[PDB]
């Protein structure tokens, strides 16, 4: 049944059916020669007189190892080739998918877990299908036809003593379970003992203070002591199982030899028999892990390839929505706007909001209303179900999505920079335009380039693999120039204006209210600068808005109640 | 040579040179009956058919098994049980010395390292001791008698074929290392497509912010590609090594035990002696390996050997100083105090104040300040080298320290509080005096039978790992009033004064008040009610005494302005 799913991801990742099944059966025909090489030393031992046709034999043998050699190796080449294509075709399609389509919450869910998830997951199917789609087949069509020439050439022998053996092996292993069950509470009671001398030195300066070293000393003498005892009894364990480990083997690996050369030395017709029989038990024994190894690592694969099929079910969307996208010069309003979480949490209800368009206006929320969720929405990440936000009489949905946010004057403080040089940041502004060489011309025009450290370079100054050798001020004013380049038509702000002066911070105000005036701005902050920066301003308490108007006498009165209350809470 | 510290460190064990001579003949014994053992199969398949007489030879092979079990047994459970009582004795030893001497400082090396050194290099050295010194002479013992016999044996055709197999073993391990050392490439590359997705992945929230998202998706695809190019060079490298590797093994293996099959049919020297051979080829495999590993972990172990030296090296001193303190109610003088952390670094300069005796006292610190290390030098965890620290004209220098320590009472900032229950602090204010059964009707005295009638249990209220189980407050509190009335002579903290209020804040402070009407105080925190509490304020700066005088005036004046004033202003 999972088989269906497995082969539902592995056409997911279409074109080497007919390669990987040559590679198979030419790893079946290697496991034959492997069967065939016992064959020709038992006609070598045959000979036994002369040297001629013994040479002639030392020729064929070494020929067909030769042939297995070369053959296997192409197989496996094939075989780790065309799974790494495999590999290649996974990531490539995961990568894609979860880039595009997966709108913000998905990525809420988890942020290390899914590219986890992503590596470990793609590594364990790709060795799954090379190594152990191989393993498991040829091992077991090797054991099988092993067990038959062993038939072919013992009878009713010593062919049952060795399938007697593992009898007595299986009656052997849980012994070995249990002295691993021994050592499992060992390293759990040390780690107890280092939890406690973990626990114990930080405080060492009330320990000597108190002059309590000999009670400390006491618990450490306890702590080793039942240690001691737990040593005791992994040494019992240890002792009766170890030699009895080496017994039982030893003694089975005797019978079966010595059983065979009582057949030898009897004359029974087993002497190149013999050599068969412990070259080819040895063949026997070889692969057997490999069955285990793949019935353990199938059920992790399945697990894998569910998790996979999960990531790939999920589905977003941006350019389908329409391209019903105009000059996006029209006051922003929120009607009766509801939708919050999952339908059956409703952190927002009914909030409704009206900013006149080509105005700033700021925003406060409390810490812990829903502030964060209204700049969400305000940036529309969640698709309002209950609520709507009026845009444009009714297209505020229908209008490309893509189009919208290509109007979006997105900033924040917290934004450091994707890594590499300046230059991304303009060709992040790419839109189908590269602005040609107008990339340097708008930095120099906005305040930019005369800036990042008098331009070391305009290409080759590297902002960072991840952009720590630049301070805060610096990439945010270059986000701002940034936005500035891409569309001058919507800003929002989150206001990153925090602790980067009276300089910067003016800076950045002059360069929202001079390059960006006319046009809509939208402010979230905390402090009074913004306040009394916007034209109107609106508040938000308990997932809804609780003040509207002009920032001057109404916030001054909005704070004088209760808003002043909540910034002596802030402070 | 550097066995001369090994037997040093053993035999600050002490107890143990005869029973391990016994278990290390014991095991040689053991040894020698498994070179014993093939001989008896030789016998027996020489016997052949007959299988009655075949019974009693057999039945000894079997009592020679048995008997070979048991000795080892006994062999395994002594090592074990001796090499503990050496882990034991150094755990014990240990533990005693770094809870006893280290003084501070050592500590202030750090903290982690210290206990996983404990943890870690005692398993080292228990593993090394019993497994790997019992194996090394098991295997060199084994392999030399091995190979001796099996000149005995078959001479010059058994012998040169085997000792020129591992030849080209030899020839092979170099491939493999190559094979080993591509896939370390492998997770390098692995490891860094990891990051590169770890990096990107907030950057989701940018990107679809930034309309970048067709950007990223090719920067995720040429991370794949490189990918998929490592993974071609690591297939091919696979495939050439694994082939050889079978290749040369089972090859040689044919060698070996054909070329006695081809001696078999020869009839030459024969027959149960092919049956002698392989066991005996066996009789290596198992050593072999183990050589191997004593050749490493003894150096590995020794380093750790060495550490243990170096931690047992540290010596320091206690109440063996003497005995001189009694009424420890004499103003305390600082006299030309001058001791950083070290002589060279000169963290502290010649810094002398007064402070008499039951005045309250109070130090003003800056961030950068040695503050801390006044502190602790008060605390006369930083032995005094050049300046003099001294009440009662110099016996600090002669009278034993930790009698001064239970002569004084200190509390820290976060207070924290032995793992168990309120058993642990009270009972740490023991000093033989056992202090009766008063123990809760003093913390009534002292405002502490607050959770003592909160009751979860008188003695069974336990506070789990850490003591989580409690707060900041009630922590402070029972521990301060526990130790104030264990030791009241000298008071002293760095009030442990927090976000506890005004109830909290003023019930502490004014019942260490009540605890000290005629008893000294010095507190060293950052804040401004010890200080109006204090009648001597004072201040430090680059290590050096400023600011003294009354509270209200001087400190206004000069003490409480200047750089306290600016960070006043900084509040």
């Amino acid at each position: 049944s999972k088989l269906k799913p497995f082969f539902a991801l592995v056409r997911r990742t279409n074109p080497s059916y007919g390669k990987l099944a040559f590679a198979l059966a030419l790893s079946v025909v290697t496991t034959l020669v492997s069967l065939l090489i016992p064959l020709l030393t038992k006609q070598l031992v045959d000979g036994f007189s002369m040297s001629n046709l013994s040479g002639t034999q030392i020729g064929l043998i070494a020929l067909v190892f030769f042939v297995q050699a070369g053959l296997s190796a192409y197989a496996t080449y094939a075989l780790n080739y065309n799974g790494q294509k495999i590999i290649s075709g996974l990531r490539e399609l995961l990568w894609k998918k979860l880039i595009k389509l997966p709108v913000s919450y998905f990525d809420t869910n988890a942020s290390g877990e899914t590219v986890s998830r992503v590596t470990n997951d793609t590594m364990v199917v790709k060795e799954l299908i090379t190594t152990h789609i191989s393993g498991f087949i040829t091992g077991i069509i090797s054991v099988i036809g092993s067990l038959t020439i062993l038939f072919i050439m013992n009878w009713k022998l010593t062919l049952l003593v060795l399938v007697v053996v593992p009898l007595a092996a299986l009656i052997l292993v849980p012994i070995g379970r249990k002295m691993f069950s021994i050592s499992r509470e060992t390293q759990d009671e040390t780690a107890r003992f280092t939890g406690l001398l973990n626990q114990i030195l930080p405080e060492i300066r009330l320990v000597k203070a108190s002059n309590a070293e000999d009670v400390e000393y006491g618990r450490g003498k306890m702590g080793i002591s039942s240690l001691f005892k737990l040593g005791v009894r992994e040494a019992k364990v240890q002792s009766l199982v170890g030699p009895l480990i080496s017994l039982v083997l030893m003694a089975a690996l005797v019978a079966v030899i010595g059983y065979g050369g009582m057949q030898v030395s009897s004359g029974e017709l087993t002497a190149g028999a013999l050599v068969a029989f412990i070259l080819y038990l040895f063949q026997i024994i070889m692969p057997m892990g490999q069955i285990t190894t793949f019935f353990t690592q199938l059920q992790k694969s399945i697990g894998a390839t569910e998790r996979m099929i999960e990531i790939l079910a999920e589905e977003e969307e941006d350019t389908v929505t329409g391209k019903q996208i105009e000059n996006a010069h029209l006051p922003i309003q929120l009607d009766r706007v509801s939708f919050g979480y999952k339908p059956d949490q409703l952190i927002l209800k009914e909030v409704s909001a009206v900013i006149e368009a080509g105005k700033v206006t700021a925003i406060v929320g409390p810490s812990g209303g829903g502030k964060t969720t209204l700049f969400k929405l305000l940036e529309r990440f969640y698709s309002p179900t209950a609520g709507t936000i009026r845009l444009g009489d009714e297209p505020v949905d229908t209008y490309s999505l893509e189009s919208w946010r290509e109007h979006i004057g997105y900033v924040s403080q917290e934004s450091p920079l994707m890594s590499g040089t300046i230059r991304e940041n303009i060709c992040y502004g790419l839109e189908r335009d590269v602005t040609d060489a107008e990339i340097e011309k708008a930095a120099e025009m906005a305040y930019a380039l005369n800036f990042i450290k008098e331009l070391p370079n305009q290409f080759d100054t590297e902002v960072g693999e991840r952009g720590i050798m630049l301070s805060g001020g610096q990439r945010q004013r270059i986000a701002i120039a940034r936005a500035l380049l891409r569309n001058p038509s919507i800003l929002m702000l989150d206001a990153a204006t925090s602790s980067l002066d009276s300089q910067s911070e003016k800076s950045v105000q002059q360069a929202l209210e001079v390059l960006m005036e006319g046009r809509t701005t939208i402010v979230i902050a905390h402090r009074l600068s913004t306040v009394v920066d916007a034209d109107q301003l609106l508040f938000v308490e308990k997932g809804e808005i609780t003040g509207r108007g002009t920032h001057h006498e109404l916030m001054a009165s909005h704070g004088l109640y209760r808003d002043f209350a909540e910034q002596q809470l802030k402070m």
